[PDB]
């Protein structure tokens, strides 16, 4: 007895974006009263001058819902037409149900496939690749993809090497079917023999500690930069090639905003010409993990650094170690 | 300027399975020293006579790895050929890196795409559909899918309406490219307006509580039953239809093992003939959430209740509410 399948038919494309950063502006000046560091060391080492933190009223569910509502309104779709929602996060601290289910309820989605994905800072790029595959194999038609984090809660203010890095926010995109390729092939993988490079504390350990609520982020920044400069840069070049273009065909490069030095060294490895606009939004954003790429897409489009129809290389890389990147056409 | 996508070819199929449950046998007799119930009542309500809990040395990482090692050995692949690992769980209580990354490191995987998926008890069927889509669109070739849970840590022994339900274990499967379809179209979705039916506590709440380590499961079982009988049964019928077969063409029916009465009403709604073997392994399994379906597949194959080449409808359903099911050919 044979099993019938749906065809692989057509492609997919971004239809719209939206973002909702944390509302609290934390300058390096204010940061240096919370940690022992200086504002010009921070800016020198990372390019960060300020970052956004969520207030106590901005949860990953409310930020994710806000970003998604903006994407929905801009897409011209009705909420009833969304039939998949994917949320990339490490900040949904409830085991079950998923943050996708909570956001689906706020939006009043109907019969939508709904799941959370944990791909660390690569999660939005992981989720984009999946959305494209789902649409092309007919298991979804309009996919809401959200990267959302609230890293301030897990930031170690006694760790001067990392306290100044992390920020809070959501970015969202709606992906739909397309006659022409709008999402190029994903180049993704992992380096799990390097797992100890970025590790968060486990919740049972935090829970037993009477002096803390949340687990803390730990990061070996020098190992991270070496990996980003060496191996991630090569995966980015592969993602461009798999899309059937050269670096000079790109209009914009939007890496995960981990460090200005990382962004710069990958740009040079790719030998990007002056015509390629490179995202340096880390300046007022810091590191928002899986929310980094979709926030930056939205904001670059908003300020005219990027335009509809531009080709953008997006790539995320983070704890695991994991990575994922692809070329997309901006909506 | 255009971009391209990877050449599409073929389908996918299960190559092997493996499973590893917790070693601690908790009979209904022992359960009724912990809660105010009787073994007769538990069995009449659910069909459970015993369940497995993990010992303190059995973690989701160690059980997940053991199940995966068994599946890997049975498949005839080298570990180095796995290029995606998907872990479906609500029991990985570390924000980052993912459980997929920890297990990838234990197995010595190389450059494999690696992510955790939260689809509640539907998680294995969600991950199966994604693996199939990934393979068919060329982003992976051999996908390791693991459903693993340690729900005993989140079981409320003061809640006699749920404490007898939950269990611990891992089930694993390796999925690979195929010339003919081994996995039918997914039928999946959610009913997020019913979210309040199953909610686990937030980790920050558990962390703040001086007398608690883990958050606890809360469940409205009778709302779950009404939903499973009336709505999930219809989705099960659709997944059979989508595969181009009738219920009589099935060899096996393997729903998520949540309640024997749920299994039976869905069987009768589908009008399964006598030749269809129905999984009722809840009898000594209990409810192992996303691990339920891959453990049942593996154990049914082991005891000769199911056979290589059988057509099986697998369906998962859980908190969200979410569901996912498909017809597969057993390895
Ligand atoms: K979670
Ligand atoms: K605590
Ligand atoms: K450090
Ligand atoms: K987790
Ligand atoms: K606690
Ligand atoms: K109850």
């Amino acid at each position: 007895t044979a099993i019938k399948t749906r065809p692989v038919h057509g492609y997919s494309k971004f239809l719209s974006t939206g973002s909702a950063r944390g509302s609290r502006v934390v300058t390096n000046k204010e940061m240096c009263t919370l940690i022992d560091s200086t504002p010009e060391w921070i800016e020198q080492r990372t390019g960060i001058t300020e970052r956004r933190w969520a207030t106590n009223s901005e949860t990953v569910a409310s930020m994710g819902t806000t970003a998604a509502r903006t994407a929905l309104e801009r897409s011209g779709l009705e909420a009833s037409q969304i039939d998949a929602i994917i949320v990339a996060t490490v900040s949904h601290h409830r085991p079950s149900p998923s943050l996708a289910a909570y956001i689906a309820r706020e939006l009043g989605l109907g019969d939508a496939a709904a799941f959370d994905l944990n791909g660390a800072a690569a999660g939005f790029c992981y989720s984009t690749a999946l959305a494209d595959s789902m649409i092309r194999t007919g298991s979804a038609n309009y996919v809401l993809v959200i990267g959302v984090e609230k890293l301030s809660e897990m930031t170690n203010l006694d760790d001067r090497s990392t306290a100044f890095l992390f920020s809070d926010g959501a970015g969202a995109a709606i992906i739909g079917a397309s006659d022409e390729p709008g999402i190029g092939p994903v180049v993704w993988g992992s380096r799990s023999d390097q797992l100890k490079t970025i590790e968060l504390e486990d919740w049972p350990t935090a829970s037993a500690d009477p002096n803390k609520i949340h687990p803390l982020i730990r990061m070996e920044g020098r190992a991270v930069f070496k990996w980003a400069m060496t191996d991630v840069a090569k995966r980015a070049a592969e993602a461009i090639a798999e899309a059937g273009i050269t670096p000079a065909d790109l209009d914009v490069f939007i890496p995960h905003q981990a460090n200005d030095r990382i962004t710069d060294v990958v740009s040079r490895h790719l030998k990007l010409p002056e015509s390629v606009t490179v995202c340096h939004d880390i300046a007022d954003m810091g590191n928002t993990s899986a929310a980094s790429v979709p926030i930056a897409i939205d904001r670059m489009l908003q300020r005219g650094q990027a335009h509809s129809g531009d080709l953008a290389l997006i790539i995320g890389f983070g704890a695991g170690l994991v990575y994922a990147g692809q070329v997309i056409r901006l909506p």
